């Protein structure tokens, strides 16, 4: 009689070689580029002077910078992981080094003549995996045949683990800064993400599971099992109205860019990033407050604050279809989100082109074109969402930057007028290299780096969408102001920050036009 | 009482025309169509109206076949000038889009070197607003991505200019497809009909099933003055068919010419690169359009070239194809329009866009979409893919004009799909230069050696032998050579035995037979059992 649930606040943190698993560590090409040109430099730089990294991590303004949030005591662990990563990922570092070295060579040497000679001189890690081509101006680009790369022998479950923890989410270290080294209260269990055993682990969130059977499946030493039992409880988790049986449309804003739309017949989840800590003063909606079945999960783009492998892995058997955008195969920074999801065990993945629609009970959903927020890189894995359910029209644009009002004019011509606009106002994002640094074979200038930021719409540009779509309500979302997103989004915005000032300008101009408008802060359940 | 239930005459050809130009894939896609109207079609017509004799001089030269010269001659000058003035009025929005697109692309290449591109959208000309996204590659080179899904809903993307040319002349008389516009001429009756129009499906039904002539002419809005002449393309007799269906327990393969190959079990049919003939000739032992089964489960399109993507063959097969399989396109390249979107404008929504190594299950087997390299002048065109086919134990690999530049690539494929029994390879290893096909899409002219260095070239003897060694086929068949007569107007001259393509193919078939394999260069139609 060992039927146990996961404790409601037990966090299942997925780790790839102790680094928090975000999308680019799951796709192999970007993972190799991140091991060799992000993780190894930060780990080696930490070993040389741990004091340097605490000093940068102490200054809260540069919270996301390339420095570990670890302390001098963890020096032994960092150096060990740095050496472990050298031997474990030897094929990865050879691929990343060979891939970038090829890319530098082509820029210098290929000027418009035939590229047939290149395939003869391809290094072994790239042989049969890369196609060399030109644009219409004799600039070479490297196109990875990702489907063949995913079947390479070094694309395995090695390094994939899970970190059980009971600490509050505000305690999480930054996802790209800090590896999850061994710590008290943190129990790391080796487990491939696509493994069936994970499905048994995800079942214990909402359904009772035998503890000994689960601990046996999870290869848990019996000496460590008393400590592993701490993450489990006999009581079932409390859930705040997961289902909805009204004839209307219920929208639940779960924080940042996570918003669930629900009729009594369909559920649509946009950019799932959830919390497992309940805290009533903030009136949180948690992972448990989601319905048992989510018909459609919509992934706007491939950023860590909209693509949470932690949330998706525990929601695997509960998701009818994941809706993703198409990727640009000719760009290293744009891996296919299907495949990345396939490696996480997801085959219910629909790649949607622009203006592609799916018919839903009492309505439809359309994948909309989106511009920007990717440092002006030819990344195409971005799309907005038009949602129609029982007469109510919704448009979620996430961090899309409305550079061209005529684009949304053309969009409204097909999908019609929208009732509720969800727009993100992160208009001062990180520079290019903060995210796409390890993928650059040749470094970029600081003026170029600071001009192309991960920035969305400001007040003026967001007003273009409102004018074109004629919404009665405009909701500013995807601001990252809730507490449990600090470890992914960064600092909470003080009222003087441009993102808060511009957002305040936008809500005011909307109300001046006679619409309902607000900046979402804290979780909210709305009926409409 | 005047009961005239009629079929289409077996040798009646229905030539789809977009402003009297033979409609191939790039004239159907609007952006490339606009670029071809302004930067290929309009120049050739103006060049014809000024000294048409120059065009007669090049059209006499059999070497300069397909060159930028009309195969019309001087009597058609009055007709050509009208079309040159007519298309100028009709395609005003098209030329304005093409001029703005190339001028924009020229501007960004000159000035945008790595700083933010946000200013570009404010200075976008009206033909491009809301339709193009400006972006960088990883080396600060700007690219233009047309939102093709939005462009296809633009106001000038309509059925205007789309017609069909009924003619009874042998395919042997056809003018080159992009050389020469189909001006009004005797024996050619041009009927206005949009390609995606439902009425087109009714006309295609008249190929194999009888329809009332008066009812058919009424739908196609044929004026009663023209109906006596329209009756010439129709016959009361039913068309003759050479064993179209297959109910045998084996696998029947039928070679229809060039790269068109039909594979058939008793339970599924797969058509590769449909390019058919409507002229019967038993002396050549032709397999014709009518010899295809009534229903084609799967039509597989290797890539987006005129000799493998025939709107003529596909339009009459509408409603007869379960699913058309196409490769994915790179939206950041002008020369790579989406083949799904091009087919949607032809009335096909049963279009499955297949990624690399994507497989679909078939009765008694499956097919896999294979990676393919080259034959696109080293341009970032991704709308190309090979086909692995397994049916009742028989394994096929159709590679069309694939250039095996990387032997390990096919090694990796064989690790997944297994050994192949029958390989279909093209040895067109001296194709046309880059500008012959993608000329109007260059914002800045390209140098002549670079143009001739990167040709529409496939596998030669060595590279095709790389595939054979990697896949271990018991049979190797050289196809997609353009050796059949009815492929003039698309492929060009027949290759004499001294031409590089024939010498390399003969060398390859020789090395195959020396190894104990079966090999031949497919010439003329063939029905094979396996
Ligand atoms: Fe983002
Ligand atoms: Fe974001
Ligand atoms: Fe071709
Ligand atoms: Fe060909
Ligand atoms: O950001
Ligand atoms: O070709």
């Amino acid at each position: 009689s060992d039927n146990v649930f996961l404790r409601s606040h037990t966090k299942i943190e997925p780790l790839i070689m102790r680094w928090y698993a975000w999308a680019h560590l799951v796709s192999p090409a970007q993972h190799a580029l991140n091991i060799a040109f992000r993780h190894l430099p930060m780990l080696k730089s930490f070993v040389a002077s741990p004091a340097v990294h605490e000093a940068a991590s102490s200054n809260p303004e540069m919270l996301g910078g390339p420095f570990l949030e670890l302390k001098k005591s963890d020096a032994a662990a960092v150096k060990a992981l740095w050496q472990q990563t050298q031997q474990q990922a030897g094929r990865q570092i050879a691929f990343a080094e060979a891939l970038l070295e090829l890319d530098r060579r082509l820029q210098q040497s290929e000027t418009g003549l035939s590229l047939d000679h290149i395939y003869a001189e391809l290094p072994e890690p790239l042989q049969g995996l890369v196609e060399v081509s030109y644009d219409l101006h004799n600039h070479p680009s490297l196109r990875l045949i990702e489907e063949l790369l995913y079947l390479e022998d070094w694309v395995d479950g090695a390094g994939q683990e899970i970190a059980f923890s009971l600490d509050k989410e505000e305690e999480r270290a930054f996802f790209m800064n800090t590896p999850r080294v061994d710590a008290p209260g943190r129990m790391v269990v080796p487990l491939p993400f696509a493994d069936a055993r994970f499905d048994l682990l995800s079942a214990s969130r909402l359904s009772s599971v035998s503890f000994s059977q689960l601990a046996d499946a999870l290869e848990i030493p019996e000496d460590q099992r008393p400590a592993f039992r701490e993450y489990f409880t006999t009581s079932a988790p409390q859930r705040n109205e997961p289902e909805y049986e009204g004839d209307g449309v219920r929208v639940r804003y779960f924080g940042h860019a996570c918003v669930l739309v629900q009729t009594a017949e369909v559920s649509v989840l946009v950019d799932p990033f959830l919390t497992w800590d309940h805290q009533p003063e903030q009136g949180r909606l948690t992972f448990y407050d989601l319905p048992d079945h989510i018909d459609y999960v919509f992934l706007t783009h491939n950023h860590q604050d909209h693509f949470s492998c932690e949330a998706l892995l525990q929601l695997r058997g509960r998701i009818g279809h994941i809706l993703v955008p198409r990727n640009n195969g000719n760009n290293f920074a744009d891996p296919s989100m299907k495949l990345t999801l396939k490696r996480l065990g997801f085959d219910n993945v629909i790649v949607m082109d622009e203006m592609a629609d799916i018919t839903l009970p009492d309505g439809r959903l359309v994948s909309l074109p989106s511009y920007g927020e990717h440092s002006d890189l030819s990344i195409t894995s971005k799309h907005g969402l038009y949602l129609s359910l029982k007469g109510r029209s919704f448009m979620f644009l996430a961090d899309s930057d409305a550079k061209d009002r005529v684009l949304y004019r053309r969009i409204i011509k097909q999908v019609g007028k929208v009732d509720n606009l969800f727009i993100g106002m992160e208009c001062d994002g990180a520079p290019l290299t903060w995210l796409y640094g390890p993928y650059l074979s040749n470094p970029i200038g600081r003026r170029e780096d600071e001009s192309r930021r991960l920035s969305g719409s400001d007040c003026e540009r967001a007003w273009r969408i409102v004018e074109e779509c004629g919404c009665s309500q405009a909701l500013v979302y995807a601001m990252g102001q809730e507490s449990w997103f600090r470890f992914v989004v960064g600092l909470e915005y003080t009222p003087d920050k441009k993102q808060i000032v511009e957002s305040d300008k936008f809500v005011d101009r909307c109300r001046q036009a006679g619409m309902a408008a607000q900046r979402l802060h804290g979780c909210q359940t709305m009926l409409l």
